[PDB]
């Protein structure tokens, strides 16, 4: 088990542009497209990404190409955000693995604004920290995830996955 094999369960893999859990323009593995209305526009988005014409449509290896810059970006922002990198620095392993999961979710601001549980985190106050993440938009808007995600906190292993 890895973020990779992680977020693939996630996000699910589809090879044509959909509606995500809020309703924004999505394609392959979780990569939002855009948050505006217009499937043109999202259409657009697509071939800016690629780098063709896809007509709404994409093959395996580029939900893959997509998905490697994803999971990379959230690394690398995670490691230049100023309240992220220390929490990241202090974690083990698997747990490094449930921030760029939400990371990728999310987005950097997202989980900054999380503060409450960033000192938790750091205190790694494992417990506490399951109780408050749970009051949250997040786990109430898409709770089978967020009990995986808040699992892997809790517990440091790969259980919530397995
Ligand atoms: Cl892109
Ligand atoms: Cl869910």
């Amino acid at each position: 088990m890895n973020i990779f094999e992680m977020l693939r369960i996630d996000e699910g893999l589809r090879l044509k542009i959909y509606k995500d859990t809020e309703g924004y323009y999505t394609i392959g593995i979780g990569h939002l497209l855009t948050k505006s209305p217009s499937l043109n526009a999202a259409k657009s988005e697509l071939d800016k990404a690629i780098g063709r014409n896809t007509n709404g449509v994409i093959t395996k290896d580029e939900a893959e190409k997509l998905f490697n810059q994803d999971v990379d970006a959230a690394v690398r922002g995670i490691l230049r955000n100023a309240k992220l990198k220390p929490v990241y620095d202090s974690l083990d392993a698997v747990r490094r693995a449930a921030l760029i999961n939400m990371v990728f979710q999310m987005g950097e601001t997202g989980v900054a604004g999380f503060t409450n549980s960033l000192r938790m985190i750091q205190q790694k106050r494992w417990d506490e920290l399951a109780v408050n993440m749970a009051k949250s938009r997040w786990y109430n808007q898409t709770p089978n995830r967020a009990k995986r995600v808040i699992t892997t906190w809790r517990t440091g292993t790969w259980d919530a996955y397995k």
